[PDB]
Formats: structure tokens, sequence, C-alpha cells
């Protein structure tokens, strides 16, 4: 029986404070804050069953760009049919891998849009996924 | 200059209805749809504990065939322990992938067998699950 | 026999629920696990103690330590980015966690996947390979 030491793990607040900003975001690079939460802002209002989502590439990843990177989704469609949607619009094969992933972890299949959304959006009222062929963001 | 766009994505019913014919199955085009409503309605009404699951392999699979294609499933099992019980079936190499899908998705390891059949059954009372080497269906 | 009929869960307990291999297990007896487990939850109520190790089968680092002792509250997900980092992995490289020879849910929390899953000797065991199969 060890009295060895136990690796004391940091808790849900203290990772979400670590890796904050970890994920790369052109588009929030690009746009200013208060122009990104206004804009968030009211496209909720006008559209409360959808919700608004930025997908961009890990930098990592070795994988075809999206034409796009703004999204509006329906609430009631799961992570696993957007998924089967951006495949498409990669214009990937079935076998090949893609991932998703918010703040660094890869969401279940199971959860709705509209779930992931409110569990994670940011203070500029936009969801934010990078994708990669990786199963790690990096 | 105006606001970029939003790529406006399709909502779950429309999801099922562009993607119901995707998935194949040779149990359901040998067994007429009336014979299937009747022999499912009479396993379900006799056996409220246990779930009517169709194990398929997905057309384009590599995957080894399956000897026995029809399961009654103790509902209280999750779709991980369910999958593990298959992957010895199949006598499986644990360095080759196995996936299942049921509407071109792959269903939660957590989720018990009968979340699954309330929330994905056909209207034959039976749960259609396809398994493949590959990550998604198509 | 038509329809295929499968075991339930005192068999498949019975079978399996000891049937991942642990170096811990076999180098510190029952009666010192079960003490420590017991007198580490009852000093970090919000906490949880856990063994993450190497499938026998895989080919991935092991690594340098062994037992974890993790806020409840973290997910799955969010461990397993933390362990991926110890392991020092490569963002190419693959790797999957099993307990009780199935891969958990990321969104699930370690404090639920304690509750659910740890043994007698109150520590919950994580297996981890490069295979997505435990072996």
């Amino acid at each position: 029986g060890p009295e060895s030491p136990f690796e004391v793990i940091i808790d849900k607040a203290a990772f979400d404070k670590e890796f904050k900003d970890s994920m790369k975001s052109t588009y929030k690079e690009e746009h200013p804050f208060e122009k990104r939460r206004s804009e968030g802002e009211k496209i909720r209002k006008k559209y409360p069953d959808r919700v608004p989502v930025i997908v961009e590439k890990a930098p990592k990843a070795r994988i075809g760009d999206l034409d796009k990177k703004k999204y509006l989704v329906p609430s009631d469609l799961t992570v696993g049919q957007f998924y089967f949607l951006i495949r498409k619009r990669i214009h990937l094969r079935a076998e090949d891998a893609l991932f998703f992933f918010v703040n660094n972890v890869i969401p279940p299949t199971s959860a709705t849009m509209g779930q992931l959304y409110q569990e994670h959006h940011e203070e500029d009222f936009f969801l934010y996924i990078a994708y990669s062929d990786e199963s790690v963001y990096g």
C-alpha cells in the first residue's frame, strides 16, 4: 500500500481558466468583441430556434478548409448530425477522420446543438467549434 | 459593409427526411413491413423488458459478417456493453475498428438499449443498428 | 432460436468487472488500498481517487504517475486532455480510456464515473490504449 502521494488534479473552473483561449480563432481576432456580441445577441433574438456557430480548422489540422465559417444551426439538430453535414461540406469520404472540439473536448454526438450552445457559448453569444483530422486540437 | 451571411443549416426533421433512405437493410427488404410490424409488436408486448434489434453490416463495410441478425437484448444493458459482446462474436481483432450506427449517427456508450429503442425505433417496433469499420455509414 | 438472447449483469460483472489488469492492484494488497481509498474519500469528499494505467497490449508511453486525486466536477473529457499532456503524446497519436472494458463518454463527470464504477477498494480504475478496445 502506498503512502506515496496522489497527483492532485485541477477542477473545472481552473481547467476553464487555464485553456480559455488555447484554441485559436481567426474570427475572434478579426472582429472586435463588442461587434461580435452585438451580432450574436441580435441573431439569437431574431431566430430563437437557432444558434450561431463559428467552425474553424485547427492550426495543426491536415484537412480541407471550409468555404464558410459562420453557421446558423437549428437547436434540435444533434452534434452528430451537424458533424455529418459538415463532413459533406468538406467533401470528406466516410472513412476519413474528422473530429470536433469545443473548449478542447470532443462533444458527444447525442448532444443537441441547442444544449452545446447553452453550455459553452462565449460572452459574444457565439459557440466556437474547431475541427481537425487529429483526435486532439493540439 | 453589410454583415457576412450565415450558412443556414437544416433541422432535425429535414435531416431525417434527406437521409432516411441512406441506410439499407437486407432484413427489411426480405421481410415485409406488415410481418415485421406484427413480429416486433408481439415480441415487444410479450417481452417488455427486452428490446428487438436488427444488427447488420453496412453495405460498404469491410467487416466480417455476423452469424445472427436478430437480437432480443435486456434493455438495462448499455450499448457499450452490447458493443463489447458483439465484438466478441465477430472474433474481431483489438487493432480493428468497429462502429455502431443508428440513422447515420454513432450512439453513446452510456445509453441503455431501452433509450436507443424508444428514441430511434422504426414503425415496425424494430431498432435498426448498422455496424462498420467506418466512422460514418455512407 | 430465431432471436438471440444475451447474458445479463450478474454474469457480466462476475466475468469482467475485475478483468482489466492493474499493476497497482498486483503491487498493493486490497486491504491497504481499501483503507487508503476510504480515508481519502472522507478527507476530500469533493475529489475521487483514480488509478490510470496502460492496457497490456497498448503501444503507448507509460505514465510517470499512476495515482490521481481528481475533482469530482471535472469531466472525463477534461481529465483525458490533462492525461494526454502527461503522457506527452503527439497530436497525431490516438488514445482511448476504458472503465470496466467500456469507453466512457467525455461529458460524464469524474464524480459520476467514480460513483458508478469504483471498486471495493474505493478506487476508480482507468486503463488506456492506442487501440479502441481494451487488450
